[PDB]
């Protein structure tokens, strides 16, 4: 945990490659032997799992505010911009994909799961008629991740504005 | 020419060994130039890499001006541009030295300003697609500058975060997105 906490801080601030197990160990005393997650990957892939969940929990605690699935969608994407979980590691996560199908598969599904529920319960609630949810969930998720990640610099309220103009276009698109 | 040769050699070096690993001395010696001349044209490795990127955007835009003839309507151009963005990046060699470079100088605003200059140039492609689409009545976007930024960044996310998939599927999705997106505009 002293490892897992320092890593997150190092992976968020500096890169994936730019923070190595040398600097992580020196950051939390616990000697290199203690770091045995097997590889640097495993350490990192474990953090993503943690953070993806800390987000997914926060989303459940905050989705009550949404009455309809339409609102659930809008909101989920809005919250993605503001959260302190997962989405601030996406630079690392990108840098990770270049530098290297396993525990990754269980994450990518947990990552799209929030949209799966929304679109599934959305068909049950009759708000739209999407027939291939897995496609639309992976699309929506990644598009959103794009809007969050490829604008992390400019004014936060513009960001929120853009994401909502997105959510509108997308949902309107499905229906 | 020694500006171009520096750029060209630098590009290959970056492609070959990444951004961080490539030194200025390498670029210098391999291009039969000088640290002095490199400094006079680019000041830093960071800027040198930025001009490499400026060129690559210019080259990209040229591809698009030629490639977009295969797309008659702006609806078609939107579909295409997104495919290209996905496909052409899949085998883009600088893409790794870009990721490296970005996830390093994005906290620095002097650089990040110049990188948005670049990224805005990419967004411009969508701005044109949407604008001409308004003029042709393929759709009615009142807020084009926003919709462009969205399209571009939605496609970037699809391009970048899909990674765990087969390349024939990604195209399927990217086109599905292209479909869904356009069909929520009118
Ligand atoms: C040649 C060429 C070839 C292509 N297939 C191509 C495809 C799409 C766009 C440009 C292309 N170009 C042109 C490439 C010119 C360079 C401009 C793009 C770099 C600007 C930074 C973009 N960026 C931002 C904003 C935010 C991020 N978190 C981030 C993370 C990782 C990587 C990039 C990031």
């Amino acid at each position: 945990d002293k490892i897992l906490g320092v890593a997150k801080e190092l992976f968020i601030k500096n890169g994936y490659n730019a923070t190595t197990t040398g600097e992580i160990v020196k950051l939390s005393e616990s000697s290199k032997g203690n770091l045995y997650f097997k590889t640097k990957e495993n350490l990192f892939l474990e953090i993503l799992n943690i953070e993806e969940s800390k987000w997914q929990e926060q989303w459940k605690k905050e989705q009550i505010k949404a009455k309809t699935n339409r609102e659930k969608f809008y909101l989920y994407n809005e919250l993605s911009l503001t959260t302190q979980y997962y989405y601030p590691l996406q630079n690392a996560i990108i840098e990770f994909y270049t530098e290297y199908n396993e525990k990754m598969n269980k994450l990518e599904n947990k990552y799209i799961d929030a949209y799966h529920v929304i679109f599934k319960e959305g068909n049950l609630n009759g708000e739209w008629s999407i027939n291939d949810v897995n496609a639309v969930s992976k699309i929506a998720a990644n598009a959103v991740n794009g809007i969050v990640t490829f604008t992390h610099e400019q004014n936060i309220n513009e960001r929120i504005k853009l994401m909502n103009k997105f959510s509108q276009i997308f949902l309107n698109g499905l229906s």
